């Protein structure tokens, strides 16, 4: 109810799931007396109400990004500026309520429901060369409270639940950038692999949002779900030749863009399917990331391959705008209490669900 | 005199024939090849020079492979085989119009022309259905060649016939690479296989456009690279490349990599490229099949572009570059058509700089 009580209900210690080093789930410790951060100059402090799970959670913990010299070495994604320090609270897709504010900040902001932009840009221009993110370079949302810069706490003009709002920021920002890098236009066709996953699903929605035609490549039993989120046609990964199946599901239209989230043994086939002068784009490869590329296929077909992470401020604004105009919708695949993080991430890794899993403090 | 000229054009000629896929025994020097009659909209030229390109060798070998098998025997056009044997190869053709076909001005006879090897196959500027002369159609390794009239360009230059046979395939390819990588004035390009055709072309073309080229080349080729406009030269076989390039540039970042080598250099090239950088290729002489770490591409926000040949607009610009003397010919050797096996043996070993030229006789 009251704003004053809220301001003074903020405890000195809190509950949080801590990442304590690289390795397996046992490296994630549920702790009961972690210092509540104090908002520095230009920061707010939010009471976390929801936080959405992403692949980067898992890969950062495993150290599964490899290095340029050794693709199987353990490393965080930030290969050249390691800002990961242990213990670290992970969690990128944070929603909460501002309960405290730091030095330069308007005290009128207290009480606001905010969606966190997880991005640390590290530049004033629109370059993505030095990016980092909350949950990697700085503590994230798998805790009861989180500090973050005021500019990053967005008030969204929407009637959605805190949980619903927590589904968007990492995967949909990443989705948008991919679609922007590939220059996907109204009326074009995008083939989306890993379509039932975080980014996959988002791209299907974001494709629709900009007037494009998505065709999902989905696991067995996930077809009807892909249709539900706006896919034009679905191709089941299991059986058949992919190229034939894509041909039939497309009804003949050539594939302008491939959005790949799987990679691995699928990669070469996607380059085969892609129309000449077509564009390939990726921000993750779950199957995975080291592929055999026949340069000749790339240049005889006049192809572009694009790799992309996260997104720009303008991309984020557009995402906020999409949420507000309801051009995309939240996909809640399940909800887990913070106290049951191990169960949450096990379920997360299995991927026997659609859309996104959300972690709530308790 | 005028009548004499209508009938003085021989009915047979000599030409090097590609008879099938294989080694050099597939190139038969033949003295009795029918001289093509020019069809509607065509000219017939007396070839005086023709430049050598990697495609000659690769089409001969069928070393393009297939989508399903990277090492199957295959010509470059994997989805429309217009290569029929015997074929006369040779892309970079210069000559003199001796005859004109059905809808074409008689006045053109006597003109000195540079052949545009491109078969566009579309009205628009899409390269999706391209072919070339010397592959889809007979090329310039012959005394005479027929071609569409509009692909026969009178260039406004005092350049020698041999000099002019330096440009069209490698420089069109290079232009497109730069176009596809969006290389802007002030930006730095790292060019590998820099002493070869496309390599050298890109060095010149980057300067033509205000960019700063850094050459990666063979041992003892530093001086030749500087002479054709390279800012700095890195010598390929002496130390870590990233460190060498580091030292070679001002420490300044690499915006674009133009790669014609691939193979063992590929992953290294991706390391060196600045985040948000652009990689562009049209051939990989040291190995076209490479292991790519998608993580490197996506964490670094990279683009990779594959490109081949170029557009009509790209070609017009090339002519302009030649006329305005913004680029110059790099003749590395001239060879007679009768000694083709020697010419290609030299061509394949790359112990030269610039382009190799085959003159009939
Ligand atoms: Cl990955
Ligand atoms: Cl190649």
């Amino acid at each position: 109810q009251s704003m004053m009580r809220m301001m003074h209900s903020v405890p000195k210690t809190m509950t949080a799931v801590l990442l304590t080093g690289h390795g397996g789930l046992e490296k994630l410790v549920y702790s009961r007396d972690v210092p509540v951060p104090a908002p520095a100059a230009g920061e707010v402090l939010i009471k976390v109400t929801a936080c959405g799970m992403n692949n980067t959670d898992v890969w950062v913990r495993e150290g599964a990004y490899g290095t340029e010299d050794d693709p199987s070495a353990v490393s965080t994604w930030r290969r050249h500026g390691n800002t990961l320090t242990f213990p670290r609270i992970q969690g990128t897709d944070t929603v909460g309520h501002i309960v405290a504010v730091g030095e330069g900040v308007d005290r009128a902001r207290i009480g606001e429901r905010v969606m966190v932009d997880f991005s640390i840009y590290n530049r004033d221009d629109d370059s993505l060369a030095d990016i980092d993110y909350m949950g990697h370079g700085r503590d994230g949302g798998y805790a009861e409270y989180m500090a973050l810069p005021a500019e990053n706490a967005h008030v969204v003009a929407t009637d959605l639940t805190d949980i619903e709002l927590a589904t968007f920021c990492c995967a949909y920002l990443t989705g948008e950038r991919m679609l922007e890098r590939a220059r996907l236009a109204a009326g074009e066709t995008v083939l989306v692999t890993g379509a039932s996953g975080g980014v996959g699903s988002a791209i299907i929605q974001l494709a629709r949002a900009r007037g494009a035609v998505p065709i999902a490549v989905a696991g067995p039993g996930k077809e009807a779900a892909m249709l539900d989120i706006g896919a034009q046609a679905v191709v089941t990964r299991g059986q058949g030749d992919l190229a034939e199946a894509v041909e039939a599901a497309s009804g003949g239209r050539p594939i302008d863009v491939v959005a790949d989230l799987v990679g691995g043994p699928l990669f070469n086939d996607l380059l085969k399917i892609l129309r000449p002068e077509g564009r390939y784009t990726t921000a993750g490869a779950i199957a995975g990331p080291v592929v055999q590329l026949d340069l000749r296929t790339m240049y005889l077909k006049q192809l572009e391959l694009h790799g992309s992470s996260q997104g720009s401020r303008a991309d984020f604004r557009r995402l906020v705008r999409y949420i507000e105009e309801k051009k995309i919708r939240p996909l809640v695949g399940g909800v887990y209490p913070l106290s049951e993080f191990h169960r949450a991430q096990t379920d997360f890794m299995a991927k026997n669900f659609v859309g996104k899993l959300v972690v709530v403090p308790d």
